[PDB]
């Protein structure tokens, strides 16, 4: 849809005039959105429901040394967005991994969505202030 973006405005628009109106949505949005709403970074736990094998591979991460990989990642990460496909950075090492999990599950949430998502926060932060 080429005005998806509007359309993802107006709904964030009427969750914020459902939270307005004291009335019920059937809405059951993920953590990680709800995270996006409150300004909260996402935890590597919610990956595993978005995509176990990713949460995996971020689980292969932790409590393994990067020796077990047997070759080097850096924090660049090939991300489908739009339907096209680029390499994009992310900014590895012992003391990089622990955010390397942390900033690939962000990027993973928001780079295929983070329009979206600013459409919606728009339409959110027009009705309920953020703060």
């Amino acid at each position: 849809n080429p005005n998806h973006l509007s359309y993802f405005k107006f709904v964030g628009r009427i969750v914020a005039k459902a939270v307005y109106d004291n009335r019920l949505l059937e809405c059951y949005f993920t953590r990680s959105f709800y995270k996006h709403i409150l300004g909260k970074s996402v935890r590597y736990t919610d990956m595993e429901s978005e995509d176990y094998h990713f949460y995996q591979g971020l689980v292969y991460l932790l409590e393994n040394d990067v020796s077990t990989l047997g070759y080097d990642l850096t924090f660049s990460t090939e991300v489908q967005e739009f339907g096209v496909c680029e390499v994009r950075d992310l900014k590895v090492t012992e003391e990089n991994k622990k955010e390397y999990v942390h900033l690939v599950c962000q990027m993973r949430m928001t780079g295929a969505i983070r329009k979206q998502l600013a459409a919606f926060l728009e339409g959110f932060y027009e009705i309920i202030p953020k703060r």
